[PDB]
């Protein structure tokens, strides 16, 4: 089970941890991937989760895209969690670096409400370019199910906790 998390609200928890390492340890029912519409897991959380699956996540994702086409920004799909989780919920937050509507971040977090408990990163944070403090605020104000947030960067984790309202 999840350990060492700081409780932020009734249902949101946070820990300074590598989501890949957290997933291998806990083997949650759902690990959230910070996906793009093409499910091209090149970098950030997606690249790290995919590399941990020995590229099996990318092979499965390419078959999903070949069949279904790309996801919408703000959308998601449930695929296998491979050696990391029972399932991976690939969620597409807006990539601010690609000029995408930051208002789609709430729509992206709404996908989490379809799962009772999730291990997740902050959507649109990191290489997606959004303000992680804003992402945490949207997470707490949108997600009603139990979300265990893994924040890789210690300095960002401290900033998120110390500024949390
Ligand atoms: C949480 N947030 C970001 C990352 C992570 N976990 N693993 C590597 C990049």
């Amino acid at each position: 089970s999840f350990s060492g998390y700081l409780k932020l609200t009734d249902n949101v928890y946070i820990k300074n941890a590598d989501i890949v390492e957290e997933a291998k340890k806990v083997k949650p029912t759902v690990v959230v991937n910070a996906a793009n519409v093409y499910l091209k897991h090149g970098g950030g959380v997606a690249g790290a989760l995919n590399k941990a699956t020995n590229n099996a996540m990318q092979v499965e994702s390419d078959d999903y895209i070949a069949t279904n086409g790309p996801l919408k920004v703000g959308g998601s799909c449930v695929l296998s969690g491979h050696n990391l989780a029972k399932h991976c919920l690939h969620v597409v937050g807006p990539n601010v670096n690609k000029g995408e509507d930051i208002q789609l971040l709430k729509s992206a977090y709404e996908n989490f409400n379809q799962h009772e408990v999730l291990l997740a990163p902050l959507l649109s944070a990191g290489i997606f370019g959004a303000d992680p403090i804003h992402s945490l605020r949207v997470c707490v104000d949108t997600v009603r199910t139990n979300v265990y947030l893994a924040v890789f960067d210690k300095n960002l984790y401290d900033k998120l906790v110390s500024s949390f309202l």
